């Protein structure tokens, strides 16, 4: 079985907490893998393998639980356990009431029945949590290399929700495919030409994120395929601010999108920006879009 370094720790599938699959108990389907509400009374997200996957499938499945099970911050969802002694293989996971982050953003845009129902501020305080998740990933050398509103999840839909980052599953590809399944739209230029990722690929997938979450939850580059977003990008074209967004939080994404990695500004960094963000008036007070 492979064995996977974080820090200065080597683990393998051995070190995982296997938890009884007699004390596991399938509440309801999530949104599927498949994915579910367990019981084990502790609340837990059950991952699951179907069985009718391959080997390297298999392996996979392992190796992202083994990369979950080692990281240990609050903006990184915890790995409760596995279940691998019996089929299909679980995945057992801190359960995340408020579902991933881009079906929050355009369930709960503001409508003319919800005014209010989110503010500047939520925006802030989501893309802090998820810059803070950034940093200690980036403190420890591992690059996610798929930062995006889809991979992460929040604890509660309402007021108190924490944004945490839910899936690390091309980290685990990469760490062991199709062209028109790689994530282009959040990647960098000597990502997507060079294959080249460091912590900056990171940085820059963010300020991607940023735009989805400053949006509420549109696609990014709307109405560019793939290939056009490739084109667009290497040439210079850079995405026009989400709508009603202020010009603090623009320039955030403007300087995660710097065509030059070492131009691009680590996490540290961008927290700063977000933090002096959060203390603007100007910035907090702006009205979101509401749609009709
Ligand atoms: C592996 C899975 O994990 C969880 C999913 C949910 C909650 N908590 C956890 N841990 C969840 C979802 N939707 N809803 C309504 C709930 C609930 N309650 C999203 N979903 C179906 C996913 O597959 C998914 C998407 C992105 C990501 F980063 C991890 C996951």
């Amino acid at each position: 079985n492979p064995n996977y370094c974080f820090a200065g720790k080597t683990s393998s599938i051995s070190d995982l907490k296997e938890v009884p699959r007699k004390n596991i108990t399938l509440i309801r389907g999530l949104g599927h893998g498949e994915v579910y509400e367990g019981q084990v009374p502790l609340q837990v997200a059950v991952k699951t393998l179907p069985e009718v996957y391959s080997e390297q499938d298999e392996l996979d499945f392992l190796m992202e639980a083994l990369i979950i099970s080692k990281f240990n911050h609050q903006n990184i969802v915890r790995c409760i356990g596995v279940s691998l002694q019996s089929l299909p293989r679980f995945i057992l996971l801190e359960f995340m009431a408020g579902g991933d982050l881009k079906s929050f953003l355009r369930e709960t845009r503001p409508r003319p029945s919800q005014p209010s129902s989110l503010a500047m501020l939520d925006l802030l305080h989501v893309a802090r949590d998820i810059a803070c998740g950034c940093q200690y990933l980036e403190e420890n050398h591992f690059i996610h290399r798929d930062i995006a509103a889809r991979n992460c999840l929040l604890t509660c839909p309402g007021p108190g929700r924490v944004a945490k980052i839910g899936d690390f599953g091309m980290a685990r590809d990469i760490y062991r495919g199709g062209c028109a399944m790689l994530p282009v739209k959040w990647m960098p230029p000597e990502a997507f030409m060079e294959g080249i990722f460091t912590s900056k690929t990171d940085t820059w997938s963010f300020g991607v994120l940023l735009w989805e979450i400053f949006s509420l939850g549109y696609m990014p580059y709307p109405s560019k395929s793939n290939q056009e977003v490739l084109e667009f990008v290497t040439s210079g074209g850079r995405m026009d601010p989400p709508k009603n967004c202020p010009g603090p939080v623009y320039r955030i994404m403007t300087q995660c999108w710097q065509h030059q990695p070492e131009d691009r500004p680590n996490f540290a960094i961008i927290l700063e920006r977000i933090e002096y963000c959060t203390q603007d008036p100007d910035v907090i007070n702006t009205a979101l879009p509401i749609e009709y």
